[PDB]
Order: structure tokens, then C-alpha cells, then sequence
């Protein structure tokens, strides 16, 4: 028994065809088995004809016959449909309202998750459809991952470096960062844990977490885990005070944060707030700063990567006293700095995934653009705050959709908050980076912020663009452009200060390429989300939707404190690009 996903009508009915089994009231279950392929329906009990080897499962092909299901073709005389009247039967028949259309309900419950369409719906429904969706969704994640074949250890050539056999009649993951693995070895009956894995091209490379001495008939599979029911909310309903409401402002605050003040009073004044921080304006300054603002405050930190929760622990660990602060970790190494999983401590830093069940007076979440309705709707069952910080940027890179193939996913699409920001605008704006030289300050304040993003450096006259499709290869999941890394050779040798560049491009087998070739450290843009370097060389590779996407663009750029050179395959971007423009030698 539970409530209808639709109606919330009590019911005794899920549709047993639909993956995470929502229950249905009698009209909407109706309306639901009807109008698609759905038609195995659970109660106490399942509608299946209890008659001996008959297959009946379909529900409008079934009959109430006793206390038993049956068939046409096998019930008793004394029977009724379970499936008439524009109802299903089932127990609170006389308390079920319905809905005008159920068709947004069976997209989600029908949809395969390979279209934008699909995310755009799952962010436009109803609160309580953004539940269904995100869960639909995430199983459906979950269980593609087991649709992939196991990799065994056929060969150990050297460390680091392996020969794989892959399981025949399934396909092999992409071998990149966004695919994590997990070791195994063969056991008298059993298999055991020997830490998580990455690969890439070599044979293949690995970047295991721990180290072992790893032999043949050891296997990998990507982990997938059950994923649960949501019940809360991706955004409590917002409330507006009009005094700061549950805490109480400093008397003294250092002038290192006195640019908040406004943004910390705000926060007071609301239940929840958005804070939209570009590239090096100060999250994590703006996220600490709350905590000296409203020092008996009880705060609760909070990201989806345990990088972003270690990089909100780094900066506390310089502003707030140690004992006053708790890392939660589950049963990965992450920061080691504070006693470990005290949650009654005033100061948590703890991934969403792990949070306890607890109460605060601010939750921040942070890097929210990486968050899904799944992570924002986990943070509202587990935490009860008098106020929620969603800070982040939804201008930059969102959580990988591993399964989305066709069309853009837009930043208003990415979740509830980015939503919220998009459409109604952010409740506070960090509108100066301290990271970047002008040139691309200025590149992206009219890229992506509507020219609300200020400099703070001046130009650097270090920051080069150059346009040059050269040529594209693509292997197994990946793109590489040799003569974009050939431009990059010839101006380091021309540019040998720039030596201590980082090498950055949207493609891991253009990155494994350069760093044969070039010798630079590689990043993608995806895993450059929140680093900074002095120099980048960036090599756009292709001018496909991932190498054009503005906000990767966005990420890309303002890694860079100094100068960056970027070789563009897409004369749009290179034509937005701020930036000096060199010839082809
Ligand atoms: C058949 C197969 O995929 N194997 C396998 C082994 C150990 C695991 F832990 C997982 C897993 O976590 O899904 C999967
Ligand atoms: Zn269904
Ligand atoms: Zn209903
Ligand atoms: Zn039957």
C-alpha cells in the first residue's frame, strides 16, 4: 500500500512494468496500462492468472475469480475484470481523484534517456514526477552499467600497463575518467574488493586507487549500486523573512569577507539562495565567510565529490577552528584533518551520498551544477536547515547524463536550482574573478554572464588563439587531431617559457597524444573543473556539440591565471575568443 505518483490517492496497486514500481491509484494505474506497454500490475499481491503453467500477466487479459487471478480462459464463473470502469481493482477503490493527463507520467516511465527530451521533461513535470524521473533515471543508469561485458587481466606487461580480454556478446564501457572501475580476484568460492580503477588507450593503461601487484584472471566491472525511493523534494518551498531568521551576525568580521555581508544577511533573510560564483570569484571564501558571519551558526557542507567536499574542508581548515570541524566518510582517500564522522560537530563536511540524517541552521550545498534532482532531493530528506546555500555556476560542466546521446542538455535543464537560476536569475552573483587576465575574463562575462563578470587582473597580452581545423581521427569512443598537438610543438619551440603549460582538450585520446608528444601535463576539460594553472594550451580537436558546448568552452578558458594559446577547429567560439590571433608556420 502506498500513494499514487500522480493523484497521491492511497492505493494498493505499482505497475510492475515500470522499473521503480510506482504505485498508482485505481484510475491512474488505469490510464497508465492503457496507454502504453505497462501491463503487469502488483498490489498486495501480483495480477498474474494463478492457474497453473498459464503466462497471463497482462491485466486487462485478467479476472478476479475468488481470492485467485485468472485468465479468460481459466477462471471460475463467479469472477470480475480487474481491469474495467477506467479503473484497475485494487483495495481504496471509493478514494482515487485521477489526473486530466497521465502523459507525462508514461514518457518518463517509457522513455530510454538517450534524448535531451527526456531531461528537459524530467526538470518541467511535476515536483513529485521530478522524484519518479530522477530515480527512473539513475536505475536505468545503474543497470546500463551492468549491460557492459567484464574485463579480464589476459596479460601484465609491465606496471601500470595491461592486456585485456573483454566478455563476448557485450559491449566494452569507453575507457576514460567518467568510467570507473573496480578490481576482483578469484577466490575458493567467492570474489573480493581490491580497490576501484581507471583505464585508458595504451593494451591499456591504468590508475587504480591503491596499489597491488595484480596477475592474471584478475577482472573489473564498473560498480552499480541499488538506488533508492525519494521522498523529499528537489527544493523545499521557498519562504522570505523579513529580519535574518535563526542567526545571529558577528559584531567584528575581517575585511576578507566584508564583500558578503549583503549575500550573508541575504542568506539569513530566506529559506534557500542561490549563488551563482564564475570561475575565481570565491565560492569557497563566500561558503567558510557564512560561518564566521554567523559564528554559533551549526553548518552542514555538503557536495556531490568528495573533491569538492575536501576543497570546502582545505578552506576551512585556514578560517574556523579544527574541533569544531567533522569530515564524514562511509565505510577513496578524501581529507584526513578533522575527527572523522561526528555529526553532532558544529562544522560537517560530508558528499551528498553519505549525509546523515541530521538538522543545521545552513546547509551549503556547493558545485551544484554537478548536481542531479537525485542529490538535490537526498540533501532535503537528510537535512532539516533553517537556511540551503545551493552554491555553484550553471555556466559550467554538469554531472555526465552517461546515458544521453541525442541533443543538448541546457544548464536550466541540469536540475531544479540551475533551473531556478536560469529562469529567475541567481539570488547573489560573485561578479569579479580574481583568477584570469582580462581577455578571457572579458571572453566569458559576454560568453555565458550576460558581461556581468569583471576583471580584477589586468590583460596579460598572454592569451593567443589560433584557427586550424587540421585533421581528425576518431578511435573506439574518443577523437585526436595530430596536427593541433603539431601547431602546439612548433609554438613551444618558438615559446619554450610555456613549457610549464597544462595541455588541455575535450577528448582523453587527444590528451594521451599530446602527452607522448608534448610531454605537458593533460587534463579534460571535465577533470579541470575547479583547478587553475598559470599557462594552458587547449586544443578544441573537433567542432562536434561536446567540443563547442559553451559551457566546456567556459571551463576550458578560465583555467588559466596568465595566458593561454587555444588552437579552435570552430570559428564561431574563435571568433568570440577576446584573444590575439597567430597565423599557421
Ligand atoms: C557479472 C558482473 O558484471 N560481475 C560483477 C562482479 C562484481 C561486482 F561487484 C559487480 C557489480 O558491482 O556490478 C559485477
Ligand atoms: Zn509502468
Ligand atoms: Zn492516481
Ligand atoms: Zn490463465
Amino acid at each position: 500500500v502506498g500513494a499514487c505518483v500522480l493523484c497521491n490517492s492511497q492505493t494498493s496497486l505499482r505497475c510492475g512494468a515500470c522499473i521503480r514500481r510506482p504505485f498508482l491509484c485505481c484510475k491512474c494505474c488505469y490510464d497508465h496500462v492503457i496507454s502504453t506497454s505497462h501491463k503487469l500490475v502488483l498490489s498486495v499481491n501480483p495480477y498474474v492468472c494463478n492457474a497453473p503453467g498459464c503466462d497471463v500477466t497482462d491485466v486487462t487479459q485478467l479476472y478476479l475469480g475468488g481470492m485467485s487471478y485468472y485468465c479468460k480462459s481459466h477462471k471460475p464463473p463467479i469472477s470480475f475484470p480487474l481491469c474495467a470502469n477506467g479503473q484497475v481493482f485494487g483495495l481504496y477503490k471509493n478514494t482515487c481523484v485521477g489526473s486530466d493527463n497521465v502523459t507525462d507520467f508514461n514518457a518518463i516511465a517509457t522513455c530510454d534517456w538517450t534524448n535531451a527530451g527526456d531531461y528537459i521533461l524530467a526538470n518541467t513535470c511535476t515536483e513529485r514526477l521530478k522524484l519518479f524521473a530522477a530515480e527512473t533515471l539513475k536505475a536505468t543508469e545503474e543497470t546500463f552499467k551492468l549491460s557492459y561485458g567484464i574485463a579480464t587481466v589476459r596479460e601484465v606487461l609491465s606496471d601500470r600497463e595491461l592486456h585485456l580480454s573483454w566478455e563476448v556478446g557485450k559491449p566494452r564501457p569507453p575507457l576514460n575518467r567518467n568510467y570507473v572501475f573496480t578490481g576482483y580476484r578469484v577466490t575458493k568460492n567467492s570474489k573480493v574488493q581490491i580497490g576501484e580503477y581507471t583505464f585508458e588507450k595504451g593494451a591499456v593503461v591504468y590508475r587504480g586507487t591503491t596499489t597491488y601487484k595484480l596477475n592474471v584472471g584478475d577482472y573489473f566491472v564498473l560498480t552499480s549500486h541499488t538506488v533508492m525511493p525519494l521522498s523529499a523534494p528537489t527544493l523545499v518551498p521557498q519562504e522570505h523573512y523579513v529580519r535574518i531568521t535563526g542567526l545571529y551576525p558577528t559584531l567584528n568580521i575581517s575585511d576578507e569577507f566584508s564583500s558578503n555581508v549583503a549575500n550573508y544577511q541575504k542568506v539569513g533573510m530566506q529559506k534557500y539562495s542561490t549563488l551563482q560564483g564564475p570561475p575565481g570569484t570565491g565560492k569557497s571564501h563566500f561558503a567558510i565567510g557564512l560561518a564566521l558571519y554567523y559564528p554559533s551558526a551549526r553548518i552542514v557542507y555538503t557536495a556531490c565529490s568528495h573533491a569538492a567536499v575536501d576543497a570546502l574542508c582545505e578552506k576551512a581548515l585556514k578560517y574556523l577552528p579544527i574541533d569544531k570541524c567533522s569530515r564524514i566518510i562511509p565505510a577513496v582517500e578524501c581529507f584526513d584533518k578533522f575527527k572523522v564522522n561526528s555529526t553532532l560537530e558544529q562544522y560537517v563536511f560530508c558528499t551528498v551520498n553519505a549525509l546523515p540524517e541530521t538538522t543545521a541552521d545552513i546547509v551549503v550545498f556547493d558545485e551544484i551544477s554537478m548536481a542531479t534532482n537525485y542529490d538535490l532531493s537526498v540533501v532535503n530528506a537528510r537535512l532539516r536547515a533553517k537556511h540551503y546555500v545551493y552554491i555553484g555556476d550553471p555556466a559550467q560542466l554538469p554531472a555526465p547524463r552517461t546515458l544521453l546521446t541525442k541533443g543538448t542538455l541546457e544548464p536550466e535543464y541540469f536540475n531544479s536550482v540551475c533551473r531556478l537560476m536560469k529562469t529567475i536569475g541567481p539570488d547573489m552573483f560573485l561578479g569579479t574573478c580574481r583568477r584570469c587576465p582580462a581577455e578571457i575574463v572579458d571572453t566569458v562575462s559576454a560568453l555565458v554572464y550576460d558581461n556581468k563578470l569583471k576583471a580584477h587582473k589586468d590583460k596579460s597580452a598572454q592569451c593567443f588563439k589560433m584557427f586550424y581545423k587540421g585533421v581528425i581521427t576518431h578511435d573506439v569512443s574518443s577523437a585526436i587531431n595530430r596536427p593541433q598537438i603539431g601547431v602546439v610543438r612548433e609554438f613551444l619551440t618558438r615559446n619554450p617559457a610555456w613549457r610549464k603549460a597544462v595541455f588541455i582538450s575535450p577528448y582523453n585520446s587527444q590528451n594521451a597524444v599530446a602527452s607522448k608528444i608534448l610531454g605537458l601535463p593533460t587534463q579534460t576539460v571535465d577533470s579541470s573543473q575547479g583547478s587553475e594553472y598559470d599557462y594552458v594550451i587547449f586544443t578544441q580537436t573537433t567542432e562536434t556539440a561536446h567540443s563547442c558546448n559553451v559551457n566546456r568552452f567556459n571551463v576550458a578558458i578560465t583555467r588559466a591565471k596568465v595566458g593561454i594559446l587555444c588552437i579552435m577547429s570552430d570559428r564561431d567560439l574563435y571568433d568570440k575568443l577576446q584573444f590575439t590571433s597567430l597565423e599557421i608556420p
